[PDB]
């Protein structure tokens, strides 16, 4: 599925990311934007082995398991596979943890080069909540 601007900060609303750890629901959805644009089928498959997975992009070496990455860590105790469904709950919900196991969202690095200093309260400006 391909969210709108709105239709995911609603979503992302509703399982808590605003202000989760500090970081207004406008980063949540500008990271979305910049990492899959908003299609929780987006796959990336990088030359290292890992893969990236779903609507944030979740990595394969460190959060989810695919069962054909080195050094798996499954710290999300997830199939990577949960990570694409059209319901953002399992991807919300590890991205919850990653952003709690020391890292903040500069473990996304659409986040670092594409929202980070911006006014991404723009990204949810004239949405319903």
């Amino acid at each position: 599925k391909v969210f709108g601007r709105c239709e995911l900060a609603a979503a992302m609303k509703r399982h808590g990311l605003d202000n989760y750890r500090g970081y207004s629901l406008g980063n949540w959805v500008c990271a979305a934007k910049f990492e899959s644009n908003f299609n929780t089928q987006a796959t990336n498959r990088n030359t290292d082995g890992s893969t990236d997975y779903g609507i944030l992009q979740i990595n394969s070496r460190w959060w989810c398991n695919d069962g054909r990455t080195p050094g798996s860590r499954n710290l999300c105790n997830i199939p990577c596979s949960a990570l694409l469904s059209s319901d953002i709950t399992a991807s919300v919900n590890c991205a919850k943890k990653i952003v709690s196991d020391g890292n903040g969202m500069n473990a996304w690095v659409a986040w670092r080069n594409r929202c980070k200093g911006t006014d991404v309260q723009a990204w949810i400006r004239g949405c319903r909540l």
